[PDB]
């Protein structure tokens, strides 16, 4: 069934989680097969897991990457949530974190059907080393 | 134009302010004159300034309630943003803290097109006396 806010909460703490690990087979399996990305929020949509699958490579290969959640899961009853998070990476040759907030809709058997990534270079900080 | 990432975070933040001291009516003067809110996003929405108004007359009138940002606003390029905030206020006759996050889109005049607030239970805490 629609996941609950209890269920929220886990699931989109768990994708930090994968995230942080690299773990793109399992955070693939928290997807929908016919799911849509985008993020950012604001850049044209990717559908389905062979892209998002690709995405996700390309995101957290290669360049060492990590993610933290920085405040509590907000969910709703209707089977959505959205999270604060911070993400570490190299930008332009430089340590830097992103303040991130994720948006999610899940489906009826717990999968994500929707993943809205809000960020853009004002919330980007260089870490001067 | 369609509010830069920079001015989104700005427009967000003043929405936070304008809560806090409960000034509906420079709240509503924020909102397109066909907006919609969604709080708490599930909940059917309400559509124009007048219902909008209401609502906001009902949810800050009466009891004192007070909002603060508890980070950044993350702001994209196509003048929609989602914050984090914790709401203090009256809940079962006992003073309580909700953590909430709203997403919001604005349109080419800068006034707020769509408005969500990602909350629920799971994100409700009684202080304690
Ligand atoms: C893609 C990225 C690494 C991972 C990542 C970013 C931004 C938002 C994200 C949102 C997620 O839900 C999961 C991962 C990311 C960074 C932006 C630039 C960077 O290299
Ligand atoms: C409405 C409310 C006080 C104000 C408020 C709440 C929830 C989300 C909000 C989102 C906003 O953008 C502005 C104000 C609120 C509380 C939930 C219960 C309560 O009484």
């Amino acid at each position: 069934n629609l996941p609950t806010a209890q269920e929220v909460q886990g699931l989109m703490a768990r994708y930090i989680e994968l995230v942080d690990v690299g773990d793109i087979e399992a955070i693939v399996q928290m997807y929908a097969d016919d799911a849509t990305v985008e993020n950012p929020f604001g850049q044209p949509p990717i559908h389905g897991r062979e892209q998002i699958a690709a995405f996700y490579r390309q995101g957290l290969g290669g360049g060492k990457v990590r993610a933290s959640l920085t405040g509590p899961v907000r969910a709703s009853h209707n089977g959505s949530g959205a999270m604060p998070f911070r993400v570490e990476m190299v930008w332009n040759g430089q340590p830097s974190a992103l303040d991130v907030i994720d948006v999610m809709r899940f489906d009826e058997h717990g999968r994500i059907q929707t993943c809205q990534a809000y960020w853009s270079e004002v919330n980007l900080s260089v870490r001067e080393p």
